[PDB]
C-alpha cells in the first residue's frame, strides 16, 4: 500500500517517518503535505513526457564546455555489430542513419526514432551536437579507444519511462522574560542575547544579570532591546548564548521571532540549546533534539493583543560610481540617497545597496523592498551572492531564486554542493530554495541523484537531520523508482561498511594476504554478491557497477583501511572495468569540495579554449565519515614510481629519470612526446590549482601519474593554507617537462605560459569562487570557518589588482618556486 513506500523511504533516509509525526509540529506537517503534493505534480508531468524529453530527464547530456574516428555501433537485441569511419563534426543523426543502412543490407530490408546509448552505461548521445562535443567521444579521442554505442529505439526508451511510474502600531521596545535554565557547569552564569538580521545586529547585545551556577539557574528578568517592535524585519532572529564567568562558552540557541505563518511569537518558549566551541547568529533556529541531556533556557515573548507580518501589498504601498566597485557612513548614505538610480543604472549593485539599507528601521525596508519587487533579474553570478547569509530577507532570498531559475542543469550541477549547504542558513522548512532544488532534482535525475546524497550524507548531524530527511522524503514521493535505485546503492554501502569493519579488525591481527583472502570470502557470500553487484555508482549514476570482480578487490594500508572494489561488465567492455574506493572513518567533505573547485577550474579553463588535461575524479560523502572515491585506473604514485625497484622497465641510473623511464615504458616510440605534453599540461593545472586553493603537505605519496602522462593529486586534508603556502615547482616534474634535459627553457617556459594563462583565467572568475566559498562556510568545515579563509582566496588570486600587477606578483612566486627546486 502507501505503507510500503513509507518503510522504504524510512530505510533509505536513515530516519523513520513515524518520527516526523511524533513531533506534532505544524510546520513539518505542512512542509510534508505541501511538498508531497508538489513532488507528485512533477512525477505526473514526468510520466507523460516524450521519449527524447525522458532521455533529458534520465540521461542528461554530458557535453564538453573535421577529423576521422572509428565508431562501433550495435542494435539493442544483437551482439552482431558494425564499425564506421565517421567525422568528429557529424551529428548523431548522421551516424544513426549509417547504422540503419548497414542493417538494411545485412537483413535485406528512420533515424529520427533512435538514440545512441554508450555501451553498458546510462549515457546517451542525441540532439544537434557534433560527436566531439560529447564527453564520451572527447574522452575516447584523448585516451585513444574506439567509441562503443548502441541504437536504442524510442519504444524501448518509452518502455523504461513506463516502468518508473508511481504590525506598525506597536512602538514599544522589543523585550522578553528570561525565566530559567536546566543544565550543568563548573562562578556565575551570564546569558547574553542579541537581535541579529543575518550577520548584522539590529541593536547592541544586552546581557542578563549575573547569577550563580545555581541548577537549573533562575533569572525571571526583563531584557529590553534597543529597537521598536514595528521595526522588526520579517527575518528577525533572536540569538542566545549561555556562558560562565568569574569567558567560558557552554551553550547557544536561536529562534525566529516570527513563526512560519508570519505571526509574531508569543508567549512561552523552551529553547533546547547546543554546545559551544560566543553569540552565534548563523546557527540553526531549531532546538537541539537531544532533549534529555541538553541545556535548556525557557523564556517568555510578551503578548501584545495576534500580529502577523504585513502582507507584501501593504509593504509596497508604504563620486556616486567611483565607490560602487566595506564603505564609510557618508558613502553608505549617498548609496541610499540615490537608491532609485541604482535600480535604473546599476542593477548589478543590488547587493551593495542591500548592505546599506537599515534593516532595523521599517520604512527603509519598504523603500528597499519597493525597489526590489520591480528590480530586473540579475546574472547567475550576482544571484549566488544574494543566497549568502549576508542577505537573510525572504524577498531578497525569493528574488535570488528567481534570478537563478535561468541556471542551466550543468551549472546547477556545478554549484549543487553550495546550494545544498545554503539550506542550513534557511530559517523555515518550506522555502523557495528547497522548492527550487526539489523541482529541478525531479526534472533531472542526475541532479536528483546528487541532491539526495549531499543530504543523505548529513543525517548524522542533528541540526539538519529533520530538514534533510523531509526533503529526501519529498523527493521520494516524486520518484518511487529512483528511491528503489538509491536503496540498492545504500544496501551496497551498508555491506561495504560491514566488510570494511572486518578489514580493520583483521589487519590489526593477521598478515595482508590472509585479510585479503578473508575479505574475498565475505564478499563471495550471496548477501554480499547480490548487494555489491548490479547498481548505479553513487559517484556517477551513469556508471553501472555490474559484476563485482572479487579477485581484484583489496584494501589499502593507510590508517582507515580504505577498500578497493573493482567492477566489470559484459555489456560495457573496458568502460565497464571500473573501481571504487569505500573509505570509512574520514570526513571526505574537505576532499569533495577541493575536487569540485579543481573541476570548476577545468571547466573555466576549457571555456577559454585551454585544456590542461585534468583528472576530475568522483568523490562523494555518503554517510557519517563515510564516502566513495572513484578509482583512476592505470595510474601510480610518484612514490611507487620513484621507489626505483629493479627488474622493471624503469631501471634508472638516476632517480630524476625514474618518471621519464616510466612514461617511456607506458608510451613507447612516437607516443612519448604526447605523454610529456599531457604531463606538462596537467602539472601546470594542478600547480595553479594547488596554489590558489592553498593546498599544503604535497609529497610523492599523494601525487599520482596516469600511464597517459596525466598528473593529478590525492588526499586533500588541508587547504587555504591551513597547515600562506607558496607556489610549488618540483625538480622531477620540471625534469619531465624539460624532456629530461638539464637546460630546456623553451619547453619549460611554455609550461610557465600554461601556468600563467591558467592563473589569469581563474582571476577573471575570481568572484565566482569568492561567492561559492562564501556559501560553503555554511557547511561547518573546520578549515572554512572565517574571513581569513576567504581572504586567502582574495590574496592567492590577487583580486584587487590590475591584471598586469597580479601577473608581476605571480611571477615572483613562480621564480621563487623555481629557485626552491634544488
Ligand atoms: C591506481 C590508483 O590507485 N588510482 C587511484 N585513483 C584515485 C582517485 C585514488 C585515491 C584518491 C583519493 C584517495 C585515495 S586513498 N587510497 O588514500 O583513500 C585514493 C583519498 O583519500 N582522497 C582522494 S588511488
Amino acid at each position: 500500500v502507501k505503507k510500503l513506500i513509507n518503510s522504504q523511504i524510512s530505510l533509505l533516509i536513515g530516519k523513520g517517518l513515524h518520527e516526523f509525526d511524533s513531533l506534532r509540529d505544524p510546520e513539518v506537517n505542512d512542509f510534508r503535505t505541501k511538498m508531497r503534493q508538489f513532488c507528485e505534480e512533477a512525477a505526473a508531468h514526468r510520466q507523460q513526457l516524450g521519449w527524447v524529453e525522458w532521455l533529458q530527464y534520465s540521461f542528461p547530456l554530458q557535453l564538453e564546455p573535421n577529423r576521422a574516428l572509428l565508431v562501433n555501433v550495435k542494435f539493442e537485441g544483437s551482439e552482431e555489430s558494425f564499425t564506421f569511419q565517421v567525422s568528429t563534426k557529424d551529428m548523431p543523426l548522421a551516424l544513426m542513419a549509417c547504422a540503419l543502412r548497414k542493417k538494411a543490407t545485412v537483413f535485406r530490408q528512420q533515424p529520427e526514432e533512435y538514440a545512441l546509448q554508450v555501451n553498458g552505461r546510462h549515457e546517451y548521445l542525441y540532439g544537434n551536437y557534433p560527436l566531439c562535443h560529447f564527453q564520451y567521444i572527447c574522452s575516447c579521442l584523448h585516451s585513444g579507444l574506439t567509441p562503443h554505442l548502441t541504437m536504442v529505439h524510442s519504444s524501448s526508451i518509452l518502455a523504461m519511462r513506463d516502468e518508473q511510474s508511481n504590525l506598525w502600531s506597536l512602538e514599544q521596545p522589543f523585550s522578553i522574560e528570561l525565566i530559567e535554565g536546566r543544565k550543568v557547569n563548573a562562578m556565575k552564569l551570564v546569558v547574553q542575547a542579541g537581535l541579529f538580521h543575518g550577520n548584522e545586529m539590529l541593536c547592541k547585545t544586552v546581557s542578563s544579570s549575573e547569577v550563580n551556577v545555581c541548577s537549573e539557574p533562575v533569572w525571571k528578568q526583563r531584557l529590553e532591546f534597543d529597537i521598536s517592535v514595528c521595526d522588526l524585519p520579517r527575518m528577525a532572529r533572536l540569538c542566545f548564548a549561555l556562558y560562565a564567568v568569574v569567558d567560558c562558552p557552554i551553550a547557544w540557541a536561536n529562534l525566529m521571532l516570527f513563526d512560519y505563518k508570519d505571526q509574531l511569537k508569543t508567549g512561552e518558549r523552551c529553547l533546547y540549546m547546543w554546545p559551544s566551541v560566543l553569540l552565534n547568529p548563523a546557527g540553526t533556529v531549531r532546538g537541539n533534539p537531544n532533549t534529555e541531556s541538553a541545556a535548556a533556557l525557557v523564556i517568555y515573548l510578551p503578548e501584545v493583543a495576534p500580529v502577523y507580518f504585513p502582507a507584501l501589498e501593504k509593504i509596497l504601498e508604504l563620486l556616486r560610481e567611483i565607490l560602487e566597485r566595506e564603505l564609510y557612513e557618508h558613502e553608505k548614505d549617498l548609496v541610499w540617497k540615490m537608491r532609485h538610480e541604482v535600480q535604473e543604472h546599476f542593477p548589478e549593485a543590488l547587493a551593495r545597496l542591500l548592505l546599506v539599507t537599515k534593516w532595523n528601521k521599517h520604512e527603509d525596508v519598504a523603500q528597499m523592498l519597493y525597489l526590489l519587487c520591480s528590480w530586473p533579474e540579475l546574472p547567475v553570478l550576482s544571484a549566488l551572492e544574494l543566497l549568502d547569509f549576508s542577505f537573510p530577507d525572504c524577498y531578497v532570498g525569493s528574488f535570488a531564486i528567481k534570478s537563478l531559475r535561468k541556471l542551466t542543469d550543468d551549472e546547477l550541477f556545478q554549484y549543487l554542493l553550495q546550494l545544498v549547504q545554503v539550506l542550513k542558513y534557511e530559517s523555515y522548512l518550506d522555502c523557495e530554495l528547497t522548492k527550487f532544488l526539489l523541482g529541478r532534482a525531479l526534472a533531472n535525475r542526475k541532479i536528483g541523484h546528487f541532491l539526495f546524497w549531499h543530504l543523505r550524507s548529513e543525517m548524522h548531524v542533528p541540526s539538519v537531520a529533520l530538514r534533510f530527511g523531509l526533503i529526501m522524503e519529498a523527493y521520494c514521493r516524486g520518484s518511487t523508482h529512483h528511491m528503489k535505485v538509491l536503496m540498492k546503492q545504500g544496501e551496497a554501502l551498508s555491506k561495504l561498511k560491514a566488510l570494511n569493519d572486518f578489514v580493520k579488525v583483521s589487519s590489526q591481527k593477521t598478515t595482508k594476504p590472509q585479510t585479503k583472502e578473508m575479505m574475498h570470502m565475505c564478499m563471495r557470500q550471496e548477501t554480499y554478491m547480490e548487494a555489491l553487484s548490479h547498481l548505479q555508482s553513487p559517484l556517477d549514476p551513469s556508471t553501472l557497477l555490474e559484476e563485482v570482480c572479487v579477485e581484484q578487490c583489496t584494501f589499502m594500508d593507510s590508517k582507515m583501511k580504505p577498500l578497493w572494489i573493482m567492477y566489470s561488465s559484459e555489456e560495457a567492455g573496458s568502460a565497464g572495468n571500473v573501481g571504487i574506493i569505500f573509505k570509512n572513518g574520514d570526513d571526505l567533505r574537505q576532499d569533495m569540495l577541493t575536487l569540485q573547485m579543481i573541476q570548476l577550474m577545468d571547466v573555466l579553463w576549457k571555456q577559454e579554449g585551454l585544456d590542461l588535461r585534468m583528472t576530475p575524479y568522483g568523490c562523494l560523502p555518503t554517510g557519517d565519515r563515510t564516502g566513495l572515491i572513484e578509482v583512476v585506473l592505470h595510474s601510480d604514485t610518484i612514490a611507487n614510481i620513484q621507489l626505483n625497484k629493479s627488474n622493471m622497465a624503469a631501471t634508472a641510473a638516476f632517480n630524476k629519470d625514474a618518471l621519464l623511464n616510466w612514461l617511456k615504458s607506458k608510451n613507447p616510440g612516437e607516443a612519448l612526446d604526447r605523454a610529456i605534453e599531457e604531463f606538462t599540461l596537467s602539472c601546470a593545472g594542478y600547480c595553479v590549482a594547488t596554489y590558489v586553493l592553498g593546498i599544503g603537505d604535497r609529497h610523492s605519496d599523494n601525487i599520482m601519474i596516469r600511464e597517459s602522462g596525466q598528473l593529478f593529486h590525492i588526499d586533500f586534508g588541508h587547504f587555504l593554507g591551513n597547515f600562506r603556502v607558496p607556489f610549488i615547482l618540483t625538480y622531477d616534474f620540471v625534469h619531465v617537462i624539460q624532456q629530461g634535459k638539464t637546460n630546456n627553457s623553451e619547453k619549460f617556459e611554455r609550461f610557465r605560459g600554461y601556468c600563467e594563462r591558467a592563473y589569469t583565467i581563474l582571476r577573471r572568475h575570481g568572484l565566482l569562487f569568492l561567492h561559492l566559498f562564501a556559501l560553503m562556510r555554511a557547511a561547518g568545515l573546520p578549515e572554512l570557518s572565517c574571513s581569513k579563509d576567504i581572504q586567502y582566496l582574495k590574496d592567492s588570486l590577487a583580486l584587487g589588482k590590475t591584471e598586469e600587477e597580479a601577473l608581476k606578483h605571480f611571477r615572483v612566486k613562480f621564480n621563487e618556486a623555481l629557485r626552491e627546486s634544488w
